[PDB]
């Protein structure tokens, strides 16, 4: 049974909001909560941040918020810090189902000397640590929203959406899937196939796993979910198990879905992409197809959606 969301006037806009707040005059939002998403064996912390924007900074699923961390820009004296962008991990209604909050999925960027292993906090990532160090009531300078690459194509409510994430790249897909399955959105009744592939380092590094597993039990004919755990699993050619390796386990199903018009999405750190391309090229070759020609047609058909960073 789908969760009631409000206010339904968030469905009325026909275009996504863009640059509602700009860096020189951000919106001062308020932290609701910060929690770690990961267990003790995870190589680093990733946190879920809930931000009260008061309904002043609405967005569509797949967009990003900008955050301006405090302090001076180290490269421009007297100037504010540069915006850092974060894929929004919530639906437009947010985790409180009220249209007032949005959420981020933030990996702490921590510096370690490559030899001594000693941490150096002075070289840690500024905005990511600022966010994961935040507490209820803290203020955040919010900009945006921005981005259109990862908007969800809703013209066909029975479309197929193949979602390929590593790490924090799961963020837009958390939003897609809540809109598809969790929330009572009368004007978007999804009856297609949503297929999430997620690569992380180990079980303790999984993000939102209980939520995704719940969809398998609630929507077994509309949702599929496959995981790759790089430090705990090995591919058939015995490298570490990466998200491209799990795609290959479903080579024929995936290529048939693409040929049938499926959308495919990639999100996360950009290092995930060269290997995914290598696997797709090899899968195509085994089928007697040219991956170059296939990718050109997927791009021409607007089926190929990549936001990596
Ligand atoms: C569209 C988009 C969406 C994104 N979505 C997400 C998301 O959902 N989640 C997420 O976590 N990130 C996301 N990012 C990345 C995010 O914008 C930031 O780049 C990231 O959080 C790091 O920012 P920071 O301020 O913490 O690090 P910065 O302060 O910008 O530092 C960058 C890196 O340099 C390192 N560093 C700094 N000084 C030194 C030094 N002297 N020597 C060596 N190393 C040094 C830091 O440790 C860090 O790793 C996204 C990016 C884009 C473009």
């Amino acid at each position: 049974s789908k969760v009631s969301v409000a206010p339904l006037h968030l469905e009325s806009a026909k275009e996504p909001p863009l640059n509602t707040y700009k860096p020189k005059e951000p919106f001062t939002a308020t932290i609701v909560s910060v929690e770690s998403l990961v267990g003790p064996k995870a190589p680093g912390e990733t946190c879920h941040i809930v931000i009260d924007h008061g309904g002043n900074v609405p967005y569509w699923e797949g967009q990003s918020y900008g955050v301006i961390p405090p302090g001076e820009n180290p490269k421009k004296p007297g100037a504010p810090q540069n915006v850092r962008l974060y894929s929004i991990a919530s639906t437009r209604y947010g985790d409180n189902f009220d249209g007032r909050t949005g959420s981020l999925c933030v990996r702490r960027a921590v510096y370690y000397d490559p030899e001594t292993g000693k941490e150096d906090p002075s070289k840690n990532g500024v905005c990511s640590n600022f966010l994961c160090n935040s507490k209820p009531g803290d203020k955040i300078q919010l900009t945006g929203p921005s981005g259109k690459i990862m908007l969800l194509p809703e013209e066909d409510p029975n479309a197929t959406h193949i979602m390929i994430a590593t790490g924090t790249g799961v963020a837009p897909f958390r939003g897609y899937l809540r809109r598809m399955f969790m929330e009572d959105v009368p004007n978007y009744r999804f009856g297609g196939l949503a297929w999430l592939f997620l690569g992380v380092a180990n079980s303790d590094s999984l993000l939102y796993d209980e939520e995704f597993t719940s969809y398998l039990k609630q929507y077994p004919d509309n949702f599929r979910y496959d995981k790759a755990l790089s430090r705990e699993q090995k591919n058939r050619s015995g490298g570490k198990m990466y998200v491209q390796d799990k795609i290959e386990e479903y080579s024929d199903e995936i290529f048939k879905l693409l040929d049938g018009g499926a959308h495919i999405y990639f999100c996360g750190l950009k290092g995930m992409m060269p290997g995914i391309q290598d696997t797709l090229k090899k899968v195509a070759e085994r089928r007697g197809e040219s991956w170059d020609q296939k990718l050109a047609q997927l791009k021409k058909n607007k089926q190929w959606h990549v936001e990596v960073y």
